């Protein structure tokens, strides 16, 4: 296969400097004029003139006027256009293609595409190669000036980026629009869509400049009604943008256009942000809650972008964490104030620890910074974006607001309307820490290798209390494990963010302090410290790595009682959990190998359960908070923590600690079901689609987890309450009521009453193929072969298919079963998405991505079907880098 190797970037020998395009839809084609105006760079050694052109039709190619001939001054491949040097021009050139193209048959959704009734493109990462030819890669900057026709009955809104100057009609019922983006872009921000769009719209005027901006979301007429979530939203990033970071935006119009056939959650092309529908679109009696923060997230990520990405680039796509993490960490910054709830942080904790933890110890484990590539579209990963957005939010907590705000303002000052590096970035943090530190010779290298260093740090801890001196030791050390990418793991710069806690009142000890360990290991010493304390660790998750507290159960307990710091205090519990989930699973797998008749169990902490209660029974306490601590944490966390899993053994662990947990809770449970419903259900603001109660949707989130859990264990009566909630206006409510029903002979009666309530909308259609598929059904396979059948049939929408497969996948006991059956029907799957969409087969590969975690049989069984996939004929090269390098052969 073709390697790139990120120290062999070097600039290109030719320019680019304007692209004047016209882009004419047709029916059965569209056809696509590009005049490239180009030179030759100071870098220029007389080589060929090699484009990028994917899939291409050529009608005609010429240079400053002389028309090229194949063989002859040029050739074609389908991949790459050869122009042979003899026929480059020395100076300024004129450089024409027109191609033909189909984005009626293109269902692979990269390059230009139709979606529905929609013509729409996505060009990030190496899409813009199927439109036109182009040196199609970041650094190759342009200014764009673009003229789309189509028939005006079917296509009568026409969008690319930037200023829209003529409209036209044309012979034939035909007409045109015409786009100026002023802004210097690399093609992958290119975006054009046509359809029969409508919108709705708004005027912002900008805080500082008090520039007239105008505002406009856009969809296919039967969603008009689910846009105005998105348009708040919008008007909500900008106002964050402007508040935190002073930054404005930069053209007169914004548009965000929704897409039913989108192969991942939205693209910030310059002044034309392209989303699938399920990222902008909502309507609270048709969306469940998670719509809303995902809407919120998505909008406000996509608009970062326009100064971390678009304003300021990326050099080459090895530097792609220096956009993806760097806006994920803005948009965190932002959703947190927009929510104002812990548990939003909490999330984006649970997310990094369970999928980018797996991630950074499978085989495909890489540094946020890759040093190689065959399909850059695999490395847009939970690594770079999750990890990275956690190393980009250290800088933060090591220079706090002031300062971290005065480097980031350095950076996106100097690199602006130009390519940017991870070192770029470095070095503007590294400016204002000397700055902080007033000492001119303090110097960031060594954080560097949160870039370049893979896996995940294990940071651990002893403790010592001299009662006499009122002196207090915190002894630290980390850890990286070797691995593929570096033989020897050299330490980092993780800020360890501290509290200390008085274990007999409760209260703080110290002003919270961000220790700085540097080095393998290091003590930290503390004076007045007037009793033992119990420390509080790596407040907010001050760094992304494993960490071993080295408490007792009894101490994590007062921390989940008394810290005053939610993560700690979540840790503290998940570290219960952990504890007691591994010692279970252990007696579990000791008396399923050895075959024991008899043997006994750990119980749970009595007072681990009693702390509980108290949380629960706290009318002061956060409800988000409360759905945490009675959760176990996710299989994917778990997962890390074991090798050789037997999957069926930690089921039966998980069942035996919920069922412990519920003998003594369940009333407590049930009383609070019933004491939460009028707050949760209140409809204030239920016809008010600007304004979101993120506390109150913490309550319904807290309601239904007491749902399940009851009806997991059977509470008498409680189907009468099932029955119930499927009435509510709430479709996370009545959605709920599926699920829970799977426990009981109702569930059926619940499938259709919520079949005909979902069936009539395309996004509300897929969260109940979701509710389906994750239902705890003994049946499941059945109802997956009833879905495929009724509901998915020939559907090529990627948001169809992730809705049937994902969820069950996550199903521990029936994904995983020992035939291996569940291996094979996804593996089915992927194999059939590979041929028409690689980039979603990709996406459903996920569940094998801990194969090697797993005993030996099911390692085995997992290892059979990647390789059969891995045999098919015309196997994407997405799919089989991705295979290679996860089965160790690449
Ligand atoms: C792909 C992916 C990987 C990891 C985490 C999130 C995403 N989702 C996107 O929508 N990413 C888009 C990517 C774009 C190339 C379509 C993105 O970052 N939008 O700004
Ligand atoms: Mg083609
Ligand atoms: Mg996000
Ligand atoms: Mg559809
Ligand atoms: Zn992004």
């Amino acid at each position: 296969p073709k390697i790139h190797y990120r120290k062999d970037y070097k600039p290109s020998g030719f320019i680019i400097n304007n692209v004047t395009l016209n882009i004419n839809i047709h029916d059965n084609e569209t056809i696509v004029r590009s005049v490239l105006d180009m030179d030759i760079s100071k870098h220029n050694v007389g080589e060929d003139l090699v484009f990028d052109g994917v899939g291409l039709k050529i009608n005609e190619i010429s240079i400053n006027n002389k028309k090229l001939v194949e063989g002859e001054e040029y050739t074609y491949d389908n991949e790459f256009l050869t122009i042979f040097s003899k026929f480059v021009p020395k100076s300024k050139f004129a450089f024409s293609s027109e191609v033909i193209i189909h984005p009626e048959t293109n269902y692979a959704l990269t390059g230009l595409y139709k979606s529905k009734n929609i013509i729409v493109s996505q060009c990030e990462a190496t899409g813009f190669r199927r439109i036109t030819f182009f040196i199609d890669r970041p650094d190759m900057m342009a200014k764009y000036d673009v003229t789309v026709t189509a028939d005006k009955e079917k296509y009568p809104v026409l969008l690319s980026n930037g200023d829209k100057v003529n409209e036209f009609e044309i012979p034939g019922g035909r007409h045109g629009a015409r786009f100026n983006d002023p802004h210097l872009k690399p093609c992958y921000l290119f975006a054009v869509v046509a359809g029969d769009l409508k919108h709705l719209s708004a005027t912002y005027i900008t805080k500082y400049t008090k520039k007239k901006v105008e505002l406009y979301v856009f969809s296919e007429e039967k969603y008009v009604s689910k846009l105005q979530w998105a348009l708040e939203c919008l008007k909500k990033s900008m106002a964050f943008d402007e508040d935190y970071f002073g930054l404005e935006y930069d053209l007169s119009r914004l548009n965000l256009v929704a897409v039913s056939d989108f192969n991942v959650g939205a693209m910030e092309n310059k002044g034309l942000n392209i989303f699938n529908a399920n990222s902008l679109l909502a309507s609270k009696k048709n969306s469940i809650d998670f719509s809303y923060a995902r809407i919120l997230t998505v909008v406000g990520h996509e608009y970062f972008h326009n100064y971390t990405g678009n304003r300021v680039t990326l050099r080459d796509w090895f530097q792609l964490t220096l956009k993806e993490g760097l806006t994920v960490h803005r948009e965190n910054l932002f959703s947190e104030e927009m929510t104002k709830t812990v548990t939003t942080r909490l999330s984006h904790v649970d997310l990094l620890r369970s999928v980018q933890f797996l991630e950074d110890s499978s085989p495909l484990s890489h540094p946020i910074r890759p040093e190689s590539y065959v399909s850059m579209e695999n490395f847009y990963t939970t690594t770079v974006y999750d990890k990275g957005s956690e190393v980009m939010r250290m800088y933060l907590t090591i220079l706090g607001e002031e300062y971290y705000k005065k480097g980031f303002d350095i950076y996106i000052k100097k690199n602006d309307g130009n390519t940017a590096t991870c070192e770029d970035f470095n070095y503007a943090m590294e400016q204002a820490y000397k700055m902080k530190k007033a000492d001119n010779s303090a110097n960031l290298n060594q954080y560097l290798l949160w870039f370049s260093q893979s896996g995940t740090p294990h940071v651990s801890f002893k403790y010592n209390y001299d009662a006499e001196k009122k002196q207090y030791s915190i002894h630290v050390n980390q850890y990286t494990k070797p691995d593929e990418n570096q033989k020897e793991k050299k330490p980092l710069f993780i800020p360890i963010s501290v509290g200390l806690i008085n274990p007999e009142n409760g209260k703080e000890m110290i002003s919270q302090t961000t220790l700085e360990l540097t080095k393998e290991s290091d003590t930290f010493v503390f004076n007045n410290i007037a009793v033992k304390p119990i420390p509080s660790l790596f407040r907010g998750f001050s760094a992304p790595v494993y960490i071993e507290d080295n408490l007792t159960d009894e101490e994590r307990i007062l921390l989940l009682k008394y810290d005053s710091d939610a993560f700690v205090r979540y840790n503290s519990c998940t570290n219960i959990y952990m504890k007691q989930i591994l010692m279970n699973y252990n007696e579990f797998l000791k008396a399923k190998n050895e075959k024991l008749e008899s043997f006994n169990l750990t119980p749970v902490n009595a007072q681990f359960i009693d702390a509980i209660k108290y949380l629960l029974e706290d009318p002061h306490a956060d409800a988000g908070f409360k759905s945490y601590i009675v959760s176990l944490p996710q299989d994917r966390y778990i997962i890390n923590f074991v090798s050789n899993l037997d999957t069926d053994v930690l089921a039966d662990t998980k069942e035996y600690i919920y069922k412990q947990i519920g003998d003594k809770l369940n009333d407590v449970y049930y009383k609070m079901f019933k004491s939460l419903e009028a707050k949760a259900d209140d409809l204030t603001y239920f016809n008010d689609e600007s304004h979101v109660d993120f506390d109150q949707m913490n309550m319904r989130t807290l309601r239904n987890t007491l749902l399940s859990l009851l009806s997991k264990a059977q509470y008498p009566n409680i189907l009468n309450e099932i029955i119930e909630h499927s009435k509510s206006p709430y479709p996370s409510n009545w959605l709920t009521s599926l699920s829970v029903s799977a426990y009981f002979d109702k569930y059926f009666e619940l499938y259709d009453k919520t079949y005909k309530l979902s069936k009539d909308d395309e996004l509300l259609l897929q969260e109940w193929l979701k509710t389906v598929s994750r239902s705890d059904r003994k049946d499941i396979y059945e109802i997956l072969k009833k879905l495929e059948n009724e509901v998915l049939k020939d559907s090529k929408n990627p948001n169809d298919i992730r809705a049937v497969y994902l969820p069950f996948t996550n199903n521990l006991r029936r994904f995983h079963d020992i035939s291996g059956k569940g291996y094979k029907l996804i593996a089915e799957v992927i194999t059939k998405t590979d041929k028409f969409n690689p980039m979603v087969a990709t996406q459903l590969c996920e569940p094998f991505k801990l194969w090697n975690k797993l005993d030996t049989k099911r390692q085995e069984l997992m290892l059979n079907e990647m390789n059969t996939m891995l045999q098919e004929p015309n196997i994407s090269n997405n799919l089989k880098e991705y295979l290679l390098r996860l089965t160790n052969k690449l």
